[PDB]
């Protein structure tokens, strides 16, 4: 605690001085250098503490969050992306301690979110050339988009994040990149239909996220299948409505894929499955005509008496429009 409140001193000092420059722009005005007062250092201290339970309830009743959240804001303000390596360690540790007081901390989200310009600074790095530091800026944006409050989701939206994730997602070379940027995308794609229009919009993320419902994770996980299928079924509803966008789907097959998904020990990929059956058997002959040819019809059957609420809604949906609609070929 006592260490604690000298770190927290030591970074707050710092921004103040920050904020002096930049706001004597209409020489003695010289940019302060993080490097100059051994700032990496003391955010990575507090990054360490951050992941014990214990001191995170020390850091918050000192505004850590805050603090922190000013401190990264400001140095992407000052250097940009244009900045060295001393920076963007600064801010891989800076975002590591905003992802730790961030998990399930209505009071610390909130307050984030408030911070519009520490939320345009998240957006941009992103495009880092550190690709480990988009990892850890998709870990903050994922923690704040989940259950966000109403004010957090226009801010989300506002900024820019959708569309900003989503490009980043096609790029990530990593695993672990990918986790959580999918994660902050699945997320958001639930808050609104424009976050789900911006992610049909760019080009290239459907045939991607039809690609990650077969991805083949080292770690032994299903985490970017369940994500992957998770946005995928979010936006399900406007794809259903837009001819281009399900004949991406088919021809990256996407329909057998969801057939497959209905086996999953994973009651998130089945339950994801059966909502995007729900949208993609609707009211289109030759999608309901290629899903009774792959035997859909005794594979949802199977599933209508779940006990998961959504798999048996969604099932059953599925199932009343393939029902409604036997193809000729059958009659």
């Amino acid at each position: 605690h006592h260490h604690m409140l000298h770190l927290l001193e030591q970074i707050r000092a710092y921004c103040e001085t920050c904020w002096e420059w930049q706001e004597a722009h209409e020489d003695k005005n010289p940019m302060p250098a993080p490097v100059e007062h051994q700032i990496c250092p003391a955010v990575c201290v507090l990054m360490k503490l951050s992941f014990d339970e214990e001191h995170r309830h020390a850091m918050n009743e000192l505004g850590g969050l805050q603090a922190i959240a000013e401190l990264l804001q400001v140095d992407c303000e000052m250097y940009g992306l244009t900045n060295d390596h001393y920076s963007i360690t600064l801010r891989r540790y800076a975002g590591m301690a905003l992802t730790n007081l961030t998990f399930g901390d209505v009071a610390n989200k909130a307050t984030l979110c408030s911070m519009k310009g520490c939320m345009r600074a998240l957006v941009a790095q992103l495009k880092s050339e550190s690709e480990d530091l988009q990892q850890v800026i998709a870990s903050v944006l994922r923690n704040l988009s989940w259950r966000a409050d109403v004010n957090s989701k226009k801010t989300l939206r506002e900024v820019g994040s959708v569309k900003a994730l989503m490009e980043c997602a096609l790029e990530v070379k990593k695993e672990s990149t990918l986790k959580s940027v999918l994660s902050a995308l699945w997320n958001l794609s639930a808050h609104c239909t424009e976050n789900k229009a911006d992610i049909c919009a760019v080009d290239g993320a459907l045939a991607f996220l039809v690609g990650t419902l077969t991805y083949r994770s080292q770690t032994n996980t299903l985490a970017i299948i369940e994500s992957g299928g998770g946005i995928l079924r979010n936006v399900s509803s406007l794809i259903a409505t837009n001819e281009d966008h399900r004949q991406i789907l088919r021809e990256n097959n996407c329909l057998q894929t969801l057939l497959q998904h209905l086996k999953s020990h994973s009651l998130t990929i089945v339950s994801n499955a059966c909502g995007t059956l729900w949208n993609l058997s609707a009211r289109n002959p030759k999608d309901q005509e290629a899903l009774w040819d792959m035997g859909a019809v005794s594979m949802l059957k199977n599933l209508i008496h779940s006990k998961h609420k959504m798999i048996a809604m969604g099932s059953a949906a599925a199932l009343r429009n393939l029902m409604a609609n036997r193809p000729a070929k059958y009659k």
